[PDB]
């Protein structure tokens, strides 16, 4: 099968199973965190799929398993930034939290060894990782999804700072959103304080996850 | 290094040995390659070489960018993505780097240059095309003497009219050049480790010779 850092994938016949673990990356292991991420992923991806966006989710199998369609994944991490934060401020400066004029899409070769080096489309073509067409699809999908998700959390007055995606090809060569969608892959903040936020997070990390889930459940029932 | 100093309608770019005596060689090399590039239709800030270390150049508003063109996988390219050192690239690869020492000159794709206010798609786009042309013409130039260009770095700026122009210099300080069929030797690096100007001298003489010296 295959055991990654936060989840394990097991190919079962036609479909595949994706089990979310309780690990963290301040590495550790919070209890019930896998179930939380599995469910918010399933809620978010369901919302996306009924909109036409292709994702690998077939269904949610409580508590921490997702029935997914196999995909031939790209060794890539596609990040969309709506606001300046993280490695973005450390590389180009700016005000963490400042809005960008438009959504920024960045590619990173997923390679924990040499760490995850950034790449531009030209790189993907030369390294034969993806074609100019696939790359451009992934970019279009990433932004589409990012905006759709942005409007989603918007209903709750929460703002999406940035989020990371991973895509793959299904049995027909379609670009499909794989991986997950949870606090582990995106930075979401209250509409318009560092100290405070940092406090509860250090108090008990599982709190932001619980809050995100409840939030998704809430918006999901409307 | 070297120091630029405007002289009214033009500028004077003085190459300093900054501790050696390479500035003269570097200026002459830059003048020879940059002059050959011009007849190839490429636009550079070169007006003329004023021996032994100055260049009469047209004033330019420089882009805070180091644009790299790789012909073969080497240096930072293999470290980042692996692959065999010296392996030729299907097509030249252009990479952009912001000049920010405090931030370690982060790489930036086109969408960055624009979103960051550094350049426009059209400018970035243009620096790419030029960089590839210059590189190919330079690779061709050295192949006539059995030398292979591995990678090189250029800097561009905008002239008073606003178009992309090649700036800075072209010398051993900006490109990696090896003779085809070179087998690295321990004793050679070592002993010759006392003559830093050696590579500069051979390059300059290489260019003079090719310049139909």
């Amino acid at each position: 099968n295959y055991e990654g850092k936060t989840k394990i994938v097991k190919v079962t016949g036609d479909y595949a199973l994706l089990e979310f673990k309780d690990d963290i990356t301040k590495h550790d292991v919070l209890t019930g965190k896998g179930s939380i991420c599995a469910e918010t992923t399933a809620i978010l991806m369901k919302y996306l799929s009924e909109k036409g966006i292709k994702t690998h989710l077939v269904e949610y199998i409580p508590p921490r398993t997702l029935k997914v369609i196999p995909l031939k994944m790209f060794p890539l991490e596609v990040v969309v930034r709506l606001k300046k934060a993280g490695s973005f401020v450390r590389r180009y400066g700016g005000a963490e939290g400042e809005d960008l004029p438009v959504p920024l899409v960045e590619f990173f070769i997923k390679d924990d060894e040499r760490h995850d080096p950034m790449v531009c489309v030209d790189h993907l073509e030369i390294l034969g990782i993806a074609t100019k067409k696939q790359a451009e699809k992934m970019k279009e999908a990433a932004v589409k999804i990012t905006l759709a998700l942005k409007e989603f959390f918007e209903r709750a007055n929460f703002e999406l700072w940035d989020i990371k995606y991973e895509f793959g090809l299904d049995k027909d060569g379609n670009v499909v959103l794989g991986d997950e969608i949870s606090p582990d892959t995106f930075r979401l903040r209250k509409k318009g304080f560092d100290k405070d936020v940092y406090r509860r997070d250090l108090g008990d990390p599982l709190k932001k996850y619980r809050e995100v889930l409840e939030l998704c459940r809430s918006l999901n029932s409307q």
